[PDB]
This record gives C-alpha cells, sequence and structure tokens, in this order.
C-alpha cells in the first residue's frame, strides 16, 4: 500500500513524497484515505486556479492539520497521482489555515532522478515567479469555499524544512 | 487495498463509488479485479463511444452480473481510475446485458465535495441531455461485440437507486 | 481570414465569438492581431489562474480597451483557439483594467449548436458558481502582472450586455 | 488561407484533405467555413460516440450535400483542426444523409509522409474494425439530433472513391 | 497489491503485465517498488524520447538486471500506469544494459480484450516500422544518462519470448 | 495571413516566431506552406522523439535549406501551432541536413511575454541539460527516414544567432 512507504531514505535530506494532485492539473483536489491508502476526491475546488508544481506529502509524518506534512515538487513534467517521488527539501512556506498549522513544503528531485535541480540548494535558489505564484495560490484557492481559510506567513529557508520534517516525523511516531 | 474502502459512510444516501474508467476518455474498459484490488484491462471497446460520466462501483455490493454495483458519477472534471468519490445517488437506468441484470445507478458528487450538484435531488433533476446520452451509450456501446448484448429498460428515481443500492448491499454480505 | 468573419447573423441576439483561449487551458494569453489576423502570444500569465471559460471576442466591435469587446464562452468541452462560435449573449461582468474600461460579456452557445444552454435566458440562469469563479478570475489574475490591474464592478442582465455589444458594434464602425 | 489549398498534387490519387475535426477527439463538430476560412463549430455533438480517424474536406470538391466531399484520414496520431494532410483514396462509404447524398471517403497519409499505409491499397485492406467502427459511427452519432438523420449504404473500393473524387471535382468546376 | 496479480492465466502463452510507463508518454520512467508495489518515479529521462509501446513487466519474474521482465505491449490507446493487461508475447529484442542483461519482450493484448492483435502470431508479423522505433529507443534513450548504457543485440520469434518468460518465472520461484 | 507577418519588430533582437510543432508534441511535423499559409503534415516522423522546445520559424527570411530560417523557443507551456510569439536570441545549434544547411536558431519569449527568461543572456545560460538535449534531438531523429540526414556541428553564441537572422532577412529580401 501506500501506506507502507517511507518517509525517506535518509531523512531530512533524503525524503520520499506520495504525490495527490499533479501540478497544472483540473481542480480536483485528491487526498491519499489513512486506513485505505485510496486515492479519495476530497472536493472540487471552486476557484479557478490550479497548483503550481506536483503536491503531496510526507508518509510516517503527522502535521497540526491532522494530516502528513506537505509539500510542493516540482518537476519538469506533472506526476500521476498515487506516485512516490524522491527529493530534497529547499524551502518551506509557512502558513495556516482553518484545520490548524500547514506548511508548506518545496522538495526538489534527487540528484539520482535528474541532475535538474541539483542547482537549487536553498530557497533563494527557486526561480521568484515560482514562489510568488505558490504564495499567491494558497492566499487565493480556498477564497471561494466558506468555511476554509488561510493565512500565509512567509518562506523560510531549506534548514527550516529540514526542522519541519523532522518535528513532523516525530510526532507521527508517538502518535 | 480499494478492496478495503467501504460502501459508503451511510448508505444508501452517502456512498463511496470507486471510479474505473473516467468520463469522455479512450475506449479502455478497465476494471478493478476483486482478489488483487488492481485495475485490469477488461476490454478495448470495439463502438467508438465514450462513457458520459465517470463509471464505477460501490464497494462491498453485489450485482446479477456478477459483479460490484455500476455507478456513473457526473464531475465538472474526469476523475482519475482507481481514485474514490463521495456521493449521492439520485436515479438509475434499468438495464439487463450477457452476464445477467445490471442496473446503472446515477450518484452525483457529495455536498462536502461540492455544491454544484446540491440542485440535482432526483432522477428528473438530471439534463435530459446527460440522461438521453447515458441510455444511448448502454444501448450501442457493445453493438460491435459479439457475445456482449444489452436490453435497456428505462429511467428509475432516486428511491428505486437507493433500494438497489441497500438490495446490492445485503446480497454481497451474505455472499 | 479570421479578420473578415462577422460580429454576427443577427447582432445583438445572435452573435459569433473569436476564440483566443480555451476553458481550463495552460496559462498562455493568446491574442488575435488586428492586421495579420494570426494568433499571437500576448504573455505567459504570471498567476496559477485558468480561464472559467472559453474567452474571446466580437469581431468588428470595439471596447474602451482599444481591443474588440471580449466575450467568455461556457461550453461542455474547450474550444479550439481560432474557431469561431455562434452564441447568445447572457450577461455581463463590469470591469476595468489597465487599458482602459472592459466589460466581460457572457455568451451560450446558440440553441442551433446545441439545446444544453437554452435554460439559460438571463444572467440569473447562469449557475452561481459559475460567475462566482469568472470574478474571482478577473479580479485575481493580474495579481502578479505589474502594471495590469483591474476594478470588477458587477454582474449585469442580458439587456446590459446586448447594448454593450450594439454600443461596441457602433464604436468601431467609426473607428 | 484555407480557401486557397489546391484539391490535390494530382487527383484523384494524389490529394489534400483540410482537417476540421481530430481523431477521438471532443464531440465539437467543426466546420471550415466557407468564406471566410475560419473553423466554426457546426454544433455541440449529443451523442456520446468519436470520429474514429481525422475527419475533413478536399478543397474545390462539391457533394451533394452543398458542402465539400468528405474523407476520412486514419492517421497514427491525431491532426490538428485545420491542418492540411497529403493522402491517397483507398475506399468509400457509401451513405444520404438530411442535406443530401454524402459520401465518406477513406484515404490514407501519402507514402512521402509515411510508409505506414503503403500495404493499404484497396478497402479490402483496411482493418475490418476500423471500418465497422466507422460505419457504426455513421450509422448512430445523429440518433440524438432531430431532423439529422442517416442512411449507411456500404463499403466501396479505391477506384469508386476516384470515381467520386473526379465528379465532386468537376462538380464546383461549374458551380 | 500490484504485488499480488499472478505471472499469468497460462504461462507462457497467456500472461499480465503490470504496466508502469504509457505509450508516448512523457519522459518519466516509473516503477513499481518491489516492497511496497507503489509507482516510484526511477528517473526523469534525459533524452527526448519516449517509449514506442505500454511498458511494464511480467509480475512473478526474474531477469539478471535484478528486475522482473520487462514487456512492451501495443495497444490503440496508452494505458495507466498500475494498470495490468492480458496478453501473448510476439517476439522479443535481446539487449544488455548497466544493470545486467535485460531482454525487452513484446505482447500483444489477448484476444479476448480485443481482436485487433489476433493477425500478430510471431515477430515477423509486427509492423517494420514499430521494431525498428523499439530498437531505435533502446539503443538511444540513455544517451545522456552517464552510466546507464545498452547493447541491442536483435529480434528473436515468440517461442524464444516464450523461453524467456518461462526462465524468468523459474528464476523468481527459486530466487 | 501567416504569411503576412512581420520577421520581427526590431531584427535581430526583437523578433517573430510562429511556430509549427509544440514541444513535448505527438511526432507529426507539421510545415507552413509558403503559398497558402496552412500548417501542412510534412510527415510522420519515424523516430520516437519529440521536440524540446517548440519549433517554428522567422518569417520573411530564408536559409539555404530553402525554408525560412528555424526556430526553437523554451516556454513554460507548449505553443499552439500556427501562433506567433515574440522573442529574443539567445543561440544557435549548427547543423547541415539533406536540403542543405540548416542552423537551428533558440529564441526566448520576450521580457513582455514574461520575465521568465530574461536571466538568459546568451547560450552560456541555456540550462546544460536542454542544450544537450536539443542536441541529440537533430543527431538522431532522422534516423530511421531514409534519404534525411544531419550534420550537427555545434553550438554558438547570441551574436552569432543575431548574424544569422541578419543574413536571412537579407536573402529572401533579394530572393
Ligand atoms: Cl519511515
Ligand atoms: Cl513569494
Ligand atoms: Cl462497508
Ligand atoms: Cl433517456
Ligand atoms: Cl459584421
Ligand atoms: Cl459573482
Ligand atoms: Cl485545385
Ligand atoms: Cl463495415
Ligand atoms: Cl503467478
Ligand atoms: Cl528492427
Ligand atoms: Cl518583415
Ligand atoms: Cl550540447
Ligand atoms: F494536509
Ligand atoms: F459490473
Ligand atoms: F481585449
Ligand atoms: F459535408
Ligand atoms: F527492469
Ligand atoms: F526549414
Ligand atoms: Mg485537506
Ligand atoms: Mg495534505
Ligand atoms: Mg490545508
Ligand atoms: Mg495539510
Ligand atoms: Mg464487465
Ligand atoms: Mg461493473
Ligand atoms: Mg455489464
Ligand atoms: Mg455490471
Ligand atoms: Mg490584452
Ligand atoms: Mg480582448
Ligand atoms: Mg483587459
Ligand atoms: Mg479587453
Ligand atoms: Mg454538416
Ligand atoms: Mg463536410
Ligand atoms: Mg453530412
Ligand atoms: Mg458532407
Ligand atoms: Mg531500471
Ligand atoms: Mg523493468
Ligand atoms: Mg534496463
Ligand atoms: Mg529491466
Ligand atoms: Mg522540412
Ligand atoms: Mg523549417
Ligand atoms: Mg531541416
Ligand atoms: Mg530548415
Ligand atoms: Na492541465
Ligand atoms: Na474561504
Ligand atoms: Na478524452
Ligand atoms: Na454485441
Ligand atoms: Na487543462
Ligand atoms: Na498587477
Ligand atoms: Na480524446
Ligand atoms: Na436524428
Ligand atoms: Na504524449
Ligand atoms: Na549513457
Ligand atoms: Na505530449
Ligand atoms: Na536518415
Amino acid at each position: 500500500s501506500l501506506l507502507n512507504v517511507p518517509a525517506g531514505k535518509d531523512l531530512p535530506e533524503d525524503i520520499y513524497v506520495v504525490i495527490e494532485i499533479p501540478a497544472n492539473a483540473d481542480p480536483i483536489k485528491y487526498e491519499i484515505d489513512k486506513e485505505s491508502g485510496a486515492l479519495f476526491v476530497d472536493r472540487f475546488m471552486s476557484t479557478a486556479m490550479f497548483y503550481p508544481c506536483n503536491y503531496g506529502y510526507i508518509n510516517h509524518t503527522l502535521s497540526l492539520d491532522g494530516d502528513p506534512v506537505d509539500v510542493l515538487v516540482p518537476t519538469p513534467y506533472p506526476l500521476q497521482p498515487g506516485s512516490v517521488t524522491r527529493c530534497r527539501p529547499v524551502g518551506v512556506l509557512k502558513m495556516t489555515d482553518e484545520a490548524g498549522e500547514d506548511a508548506k513544503l518545496v522538495a526538489v528531485p534527487h540528484s539520482k532522478l535528474s541532475k535538474e535541480y541539483d542547482h537549487i540548494k536553498d530557497v533563494n535558489d527557486l526561480p521568484e515567479l515560482l514562489k510568488a505564484q505558490i504564495a499567491h495560490f494558497f492566499e487565493h484557492y480556498k477564497d471561494l469555499e466558506k468555511g476554509k481559510w488561510v493565512k500565509v506567513e512567509g518562506w523560510e529557508n531549506a534548514e527550516a524544512a529540514k526542522a519541519e520534517i523532522v518535528a513532523s516525523f516525530e510526532r507521527a511516531k508517538n502518535k
């Protein structure tokens, strides 16, 4: 099952991300169901927005929104929902939503998958346009869903991302 | 596994549908294999037709064609094969095929996924064009497959759909 | 050429819309060039948004942004850029942008193309979700493009849409 | 303009086909407008069917339905609406519809474009499945459009196709 | 799980192939992970090439590259990654790569799925273009990945393919 | 017509490129016909390769292969065949093919369309992977077409690209 995938080969620098939503896809918000491992439709998004990157989570982690910690993974081509990608964290967008605090990690494909992202070492190496698109997306994607809301609080660096990974891996572990 | 998804949160009004074939897709007829939970290609359809809605089944049900009961789910965008959608039954197309009687339920995305279909309470609220397309599809999609055939017998309302769900949930339960 | 297509068979109730951008497409903002009739890339949109409907213009009209008046056309399936669709106006989103006032008409496929939209007679017959998505789109799609901006000013009815069509058809005519 | 493309390099064996509808596409029935050369939406098809091959016409020809003669062109990948393909006729499906008699030619990509279809010399060399799909399509695609109808009358060989081409090229020529 | 799918209904003539990569897809090289059954991104291919056919493996087999034996499956439409197709072997491209010897079987959809490939009995019945495309693909797809390499050694017939299947099914069985 | 588009707003630094083939598309080699302006299928490519970037030409130029000079344009999303993009030359891949010498320019979207490529000033600023993919593509895409061949001769800088543009604009001008 997708429930039995590790958090990573060597957390926090070498992680696996389970993809739920491909980059640039139709506005279907899929989420993996914890007990079955199946991809469920969480909702049909109301705004005419798309995720700027592939979107998923790190297995065996727990955030403060009651879900595994969330990751954006830029790739040259969109990934399949339910697939798993080896990546390296490079930054994090801090934010809270209606279900609790809910950081959005950015992790790039691992060097072994591709050399394309090897030059992205830290958050300042991400394209400004991409970071700005990601922030705008999270600021606005819930604008038409009553009872769903966001506070975006800014970008933090790879060490912050890594600290989040470690802390979420510790959370699910005695939870 | 997709074999461990419930029939629904509160059958028959609140169901889960496992999707096998997206709306408006290529003519590959996928079916979930009961023992592995995998998506198998059942066949390459011979007619140049597509399913008017996403197509799948309710887990832990049994129809008279030896398969779980079949459901059509209209959505704004096609769903992924193998994904699961929470829905609400609104009508049923009665029909029989070569493998035995084989009703085609229509269920719309649950209000929690989207408000888009909340106005569809019963079968008369479905668009006439959509119902007519669905009936035509089932009347003709097997026209070029020898030994596969259909008798479409007309549309019935949400209570009939719900009765079918309950009865199929009872069938698999002592089968 | 696409420059020689009429404004419509019987303006303002029966119009032709030249499509520039399909619904639910990649964020490439195409515009027809007036002198060549070719589809040019105006820009690569910076926000992660898509047009909720097909988007184009009525030929031989002139708005206050120096362009033909702009139209959104809902369809069951996205249209090809450069194609032309016969439609019927049903409402208008009033708004201004950096290039001047710039109304966004909504027109549905003509009955002769499809009966699907015949029940949409006026702006109140459009789905609330669709109208809300359209307004949100225009409110936010320029949020990351410096020097591009929007003031959305609300929805008006089919007669207002029709008055706009007539007035823009008169503008280009002694311009 | 697409109005100025020849009927072919050497009719009837070497023709050009202007494509209006790609194979396996969404059910949007495009038609080139004779006076503008633009692709217009003729209608949104009501049945859940797709064209088994790319579909278009031979320029500077005239059929008995008031339109240029119609051609199906099988290709390995769907063609773009408005593109032009060099082909070789191999057979014809005879049929009439509401607008008058309306043969459906089949022509394969010319050897110069690809060697893939060089083995298809005549109608008996077309796959049986493809011919059967084409006939079924034309038998049924108008089943839900009132006032549109078809009589399919069977397959004829490459010489018959070629005779049709010549005769339609003569028709438009003193018409 | 995809790990519990059989090698086939009646090996070697009747096999199941688990698909990892669809025909004509984006250059994402997916591989099923043996212990989780999940689809992992193995790498982002560096060359601008696509697989000429759907690509996957026979479960419960073991090749000399440490992986299940690899199969190409031509279909009329691309298959979903993670789906399973019943097929019949018709030939094999012999080759070695950096991970060891690594034959590429070709197997066509079983007659029960479609009659389309029933005329392909042996390797000489495959289109020359398709075989040539497959060989060229394997000759060149690793050209830009350092440390990945190929020696293509030519085509062999259905009996050779079948012998490979049997031998790989025996290998994993006491391994 | 696409024949009446300028070479550029201010050649050679500010050019327009007419797109014939989108990036990452199916292997249909379209070419604009000079006398009609229509997109014709030149051929169905035999290798399983795709263009790494959008591909087209500069109007009103003439190369030594008897065609307008050829340009690759990287974009975030593939462009429509027949569309026109404003760009800035940054480098050139020198090469000859069977029809004569045939340089492949690389030009990035103009700053006015997007700021994404503003950091690419010269050929050394292009990603190494992209340049390597482009060279490999041209080295191999004709490998299965008899009588079509290539000699790739290496990368040259933006000034070389610009000199090519100027010289081709002069060639068509007294030709
Ligand atoms: Cl773990
Ligand atoms: Cl930002
Ligand atoms: Cl249950
Ligand atoms: Cl009906
Ligand atoms: Cl007019
Ligand atoms: Cl609104
Ligand atoms: Cl002619
Ligand atoms: Cl037939
Ligand atoms: Cl087995
Ligand atoms: Cl070969
Ligand atoms: Cl010029
Ligand atoms: Cl290079
Ligand atoms: F989450
Ligand atoms: F079933
Ligand atoms: F405009
Ligand atoms: F016609
Ligand atoms: F392998
Ligand atoms: F060229
Ligand atoms: Mg959630
Ligand atoms: Mg999450
Ligand atoms: Mg959240
Ligand atoms: Mg979350
Ligand atoms: Mg079945
Ligand atoms: Mg079923
Ligand atoms: Mg059935
Ligand atoms: Mg059934
Ligand atoms: Mg503009
Ligand atoms: Mg406009
Ligand atoms: Mg504007
Ligand atoms: Mg405007
Ligand atoms: Mg017609
Ligand atoms: Mg016609
Ligand atoms: Mg007709
Ligand atoms: Mg006709
Ligand atoms: Mg491998
Ligand atoms: Mg393998
Ligand atoms: Mg290998
Ligand atoms: Mg292998
Ligand atoms: Mg050429
Ligand atoms: Mg060229
Ligand atoms: Mg060339
Ligand atoms: Mg050239
Ligand atoms: Na998309
Ligand atoms: Na909200
Ligand atoms: Na489709
Ligand atoms: Na049948
Ligand atoms: Na899209
Ligand atoms: Na702005
Ligand atoms: Na399609
Ligand atoms: Na009819
Ligand atoms: Na593809
Ligand atoms: Na290599
Ligand atoms: Na593609
Ligand atoms: Na060659």
